[PDB]
């Protein structure tokens, strides 16, 4: 599954809080460029209507069925390429969301989501991006690993 167009929209529908609008904007931003530097793809950001990727910050049930948890645990969900529902990425509202290396780091978790949002599954590569669990790592001047380059070049080009 695999988005059939290269520029791609997304809209940030709320915000968490803990961070200014200013930094989670940049935090989103930021992690759609690691992917757009490895990958023909384009995103451009809408401030209201239907974008491709819609972001959200939910708690517990926000209905789609898979309700978030709690501190810890589930910190976001993204569906897979499609229309609708489809590529969009949900953080959970309940979580410590930050820009430094305390837990957790909304742009490393925000980077993960997107390569799932693109159509990316985990890598069981420890030092992958798509790596399933949460590893700090600076993010100053962050680049993808190199395992997750293969994986986004093999779906694209
Ligand atoms: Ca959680
Ligand atoms: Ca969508
Ligand atoms: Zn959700
Ligand atoms: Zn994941």
């Amino acid at each position: 599954p695999k988005w059939e167009r290269t520029n791609l929209t997304y809209r940030i529908r709320n915000y968490t809080p803990q961070l200014s609008e200013a930094e989670v904007e940049r935090a989103i931003k930021d992690a759609f460029e690691l992917w757009s530097v490895a990958s023909p793809l384009i995103f451009t950001r809408i401030s209201q209507g239907e974008a491709d990727i819609n972001i959200a910050f939910y708690q517990r049930d926000h209905g789609d069925n898979s309700p978030f948890d709690g501190p810890n645990g589930i910190l976001a969900h993204a569906f897979q390429p499609g229309q609708g529902i489809g590529g969009d990425a949900h953080f959970d509202a309940e979580e410590t969301w930050t820009n430094t290396s305390a837990n957790y780091n909304l742009f490393l978790v925000a980077a993960h989501e997107f390569g799932h949002s693109l159509g990316l599954a985990h890598s069981s590569d420890p030092g992958a991006l798509m790596y399933p669990n949460y590893a700090f790592r600076e993010t100053s001047n962050y680049s993808l690993p190199q395992d997750d380059i293969d994986g986004i070049q093999a779906i694209y080009g």
